[PDB]
């Protein structure tokens, strides 16, 4: 089980925040306001495969309402910057 339900908090709230923010740089559904984050937030812990096994980073998926519509965004967070990427942004998603 490499995925960890992690909790919808303000932490998450603004990873939420960051995806929306992501998303509307990207352009593909236009500007979007971000509403919240929901359940379920799934976080995916990355190893370095060699060595001690150290943590890379993260990735997280989570549904965000972001102008009235449910989308899934996936964000990669780097372990020791905590520099986020958005991976995928995707919707309009069926509720979880």
């Amino acid at each position: 089980g490499e995925w960890e339900e992690i909790d919808i908090g303000p932490f998450t709230q603004n990873l939420g925040k960051f995806a929306v923010d992501e998303a509307n740089k990207r352009g593909q559904y236009g500007r979007l306001t971000f509403n919240k984050v929901i359940r379920p937030c799934m976080k995916k812990t990355i190893y370095e495969n060699e060595g001690f096994r150290e943590i890379k980073g993260y990735e997280y998926q989570l549904y965000v309402i972001a102008s009235d519509k449910l989308f899934r965004a996936d964000i990669s967070e780097d372990y020791k910057t905590r520099e986020r990427k958005l991976l995928r942004f995707d919707g309009p998603v069926p509720p979880p």
